[PDB]
RNA sequence: AAGCUUGAGUCUCGUAGAGGGGGGUAGAAUUCCAGGUGUAGCGGUGAAAUGCGUAGAGAUCUGGAGGAAUACCGGUGGCGA
């Protein structure tokens, strides 16, 4: 059994869209996720709920 | 035609500063190169499409390549026709 138990999380938000990265302090990104690909586009990219979706996914 | 030090000009030890060149010193990501991580949409708009996509477009790591550009400090602060 192999578990990291220590993580770090990384939100980036903008008018135009959300994006949220799980990854590593000594490593690389092992969960990335957006609001966009949630499936909401124009208007909606960055809408609270379209990201609320996009951390559960990730 | 001789003076004067009062305009003009000169020397010591010192002074602020984006003035003009050349050589040094560095990074970022869009890009480009290779091998990995790894995916269903990506981009844009009031709303979309041309375009680009599972043959991995999109996103990203690691060591290398390249072109424009220099945040901070910097102040109703300086240099000069």
């Amino acid at each position: 059994r192999k578990q990291v138990s220590d993580g770090v999380a990384h939100i980036h938000a903008s008018f135009n869209n959300t994006i949220v990265t799980i990854t590593d302090r000594q490593g690389n990104a092992l969960g990335w996720a957006t609001a966009g690909g949630s499936g909401f586009r124009g208007s909606r990219k960055s809408t609270p709920f379209a990201a609320q979706v996009a951390a559960e996914r990730c």
